[PDB]
């Protein structure tokens, strides 16, 4: 897999931050900052050669969107998906939650094109709408995915909050092959990981219908323990993300090392699991 350039990931976050500032301070469902986020991500993918689909839904009386990006080629009967919700709460720009996962998934998708990669499995990336309303976009996607296509899914990889400023390194303990792939990457860095327990994100609708899932998380409102600070640094007794769902979830609310490591791990897993 290629090494995902941290600066490119950060640049997507800068664009999402400006989009929020230009649209009332947020990127929330039903508000113009969300569709503008979709338009940014979609244009990058279209230019890179993806076949993109805007999947529209209505929730709360307002139109929502998922952005689906299929990399042409690969076995139609073995589809590997990776995704991240692209909406924020309305209090702020949602840069860690979840610009971080959105940007890492986008830069991984662009990296496939830059590398000239032809995965054996068909790759499909997703940016979900309305996660903050209760997983509404990912539920809509799974609910509208015919059973014959659901059975073609080899896995769904989720990235929701992966740049927390006081990070832990949590790996979902779901499908064993996907979990092993992420843990192996972190082992190569000599960075310990722990099982995610802090769940409720967009892998749940996939998990609940039997699709193998996994993912990465760096912590939210829970406090980092003394033992977690000893293994990962940062500040014991402070939240992993002190700006969770806040107006201060801005460009300053990112740990660059965690963002880099989790972006690189995302690419490692997508390459490994698609051969
Ligand atoms: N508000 C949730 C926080 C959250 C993220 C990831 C997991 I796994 C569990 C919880 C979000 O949108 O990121
Ligand atoms: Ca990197
Ligand atoms: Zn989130
Ligand atoms: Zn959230």
């Amino acid at each position: 897999a290629p090494d995902i350039p941290l600066a490119n990931v950060k640049a997507h976050l800068t664009q999402l931050s400006t989009i929020a500032a230009n649209n009332g301070g947020n990127r929330a469902h039903g508000r113009p900052g969300y569709k503008a986020s979709v338009d940014y991500v979609k244009a990058k993918l279209d230019a890179a050669g993806y076949t993109t689909t805007l999947q529209q839904f209505t929730s709360g009386g307002a139109t929502g969107y998922n952005l689906i990006a299929n990399w042409p080629g690969g076995d139609p009967n073995k589809v590997l998906m990776a995704g991240a919700h692209l909406d924020s709460v309305s209090s702020g720009a949602g840069i860690n939650d979840n610009g971080s996962g959105s940007a890492a998934v986008l830069e991984t998708a662009l990296a496939v094109s830059r590398a000239g990669y032809q995965p054996d499995k068909h790759l499909r990336f997703a940016w979900w709408g309305a996660e903050e309303l209760g997983l509404i976009g990912s539920k809509f996607y799974v609910n509208n995915l015919p059973s014959a296509d659901r059975s073609k899914l080899a896995g769904y990889l989720n990235f929701d909050m992966i740049g927390s400023p006081n990070p832990g390194y949590f790996v979902y303990d779901d499908d064993p092959v996907i979990e092993k792939t992420f843990k192996n990457y972190f082992a190569g860095l000599n960075v310990p990981t722990e099982i995610e327990t802090e769940g409720r994100s967009d892998h749940a609708p996939f998990k609940n219908v039997g699709v193998p899932v996994g993912g990465l998380f760096t912590g939210a409102g829970y406090t980092k323990s003394a033992a977690q600070a000893q293994k990962w640094g940062g500040t014991a007794g402070q939240a992993f993300d002190r700006c969770y769902h806040s107006s201060c979830d801005s460009l300053s609310n990112i740990n660059d090392t965690a963002l880099d490591r989790n972006s690189d791990a995302a690419a490692h897993a997508i390459w490994t699991l698609s051969s």
